[PDB]
């Protein structure tokens, strides 16, 4: 330690800056007082990153146990660990796959064991249309009206890769329907309770997103009406195509800039596509001290 400097936007404000962190050289306490300011104010900047792809992966390390996506093609070639969000040629050559994310999700929510830090380490910037688009879900639980709360109370949510699971080199000229079922099998839809308690703060969490909430299903496994999902997504912001619901936080960075976020109490979006300029990131997922919440 010596010189972290971690600045919080003041009072519900989400989002922290952090100056002169270097992930070589932090305390144990520096450490502690990072995912501190990440739990609490659930978006950490870290400025002035100069970092290798190894170096990236060392400073993940340093936040947590750092899991590969499941499906090969994201990820870097050099280092298996970092997922390559990419729409610009290295070599004429396709390197991780290009736009991803362009729906409301939280990261591996359609998994069983999700980890519950993100880092993004942005590489190529669009000059105009940059940033992601940010809901924090226990605000936004909190939000409800009264009576929404008591509808979801005691239910569970199915979510599934399904709808936005993306076509590989391989898949060429195989028969959608086998695709279709390989999906299920490999990745079959996860049940977990609509809301969480926080393992780190204590809040209440909205578990759902529009991307990959499926289904909701009452205290005793039956299939509740989608509609109220629909009102779920419509009250947190979630199906605001302008962006301009109350809940909804657009986070901006620019180069040097490496975001931490909290990914059991986000969900996280990328922006339309109003502009031609590319996004090239490189993103590590780290599991923390705590499974998502005490019952996985
Ligand atoms: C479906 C996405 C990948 C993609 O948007 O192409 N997975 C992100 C994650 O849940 O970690
Ligand atoms: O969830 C996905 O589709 C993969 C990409 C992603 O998580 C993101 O772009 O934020
Ligand atoms: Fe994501």
């Amino acid at each position: 330690e010596g010189r972290m400097q971690i600045d919080e936007q003041p009072g519900n404000a989400i989002g922290a800056a952090v100056e002169g962190f270097d992930h070589a050289t932090a305390s144990d306490a520096d450490i502690d007082a990072l995912k501190s300011t990440i739990y609490t104010k659930k978006i950490a900047v870290l400025k002035g990153q100069d970092l290798s792809p190894q170096q990236f992966l060392a400073l993940g390390k340093r936040l947590g146990r750092p899991e590969a996506y499941y499906e090969p093609m994201y990820q870097h070639p050099e280092v298996t660990e970092i997922f390559v969000s990419s729409n610009v040629p290295e070599n004429g050559k396709q390197i991780g796959v290009p736009k991803t994310g362009k729906f409301w999700h939280a990261d591996y929510q359609f998994m069983p064991d999700p980890f519950g830090i993100t880092l993004i380490y942005p590489q190529v910037i669009p000059e105009k249309n940059r940033g992601t688009y940010f809901i924090d879900m226990g605000r936004a639980y909190d939000r409800l009206p009264e009576d929404l709360k008591k509808e979801i109370s005691g239910t569970y949510c199915r979510h599934s890769v399904r709808k936005y699971f993306k076509i590989r080199p391989h898949d060429v000229y195989r028969p959608i329907s086998e695709i279709i079922e390989e999906v299920e099998r490999k990745t079959p839809a996860v049940v977990q309770p609509t809301t969480f308690t926080h393992p780190m703060t204590g809040e209440t969490v909205l578990y759902i997103s529009e991307g990959f909430t499926v289904g909701i299903e009452d205290q005793d496994g039956k299939p509740l009406d989608e509609e109220l999902l629909k009102r779920l997504f419509d009250a947190t912001g979630q199906l605001d195509e302008s962006f301009e619901h109350d809940n909804i936080h657009l986070q901006s960075f620019e180069q040097g800039d490496l975001l931490v976020w909290d990914n059991r109490s986000l969900i996280h979006r990328a922006r339309h596509t109003t502009t031609p300029e590319p996004t090239v990131s490189y993103r590590v997922t780290v599991h923390d001290e705590r499974k998502l919440h005490d019952g996985i």
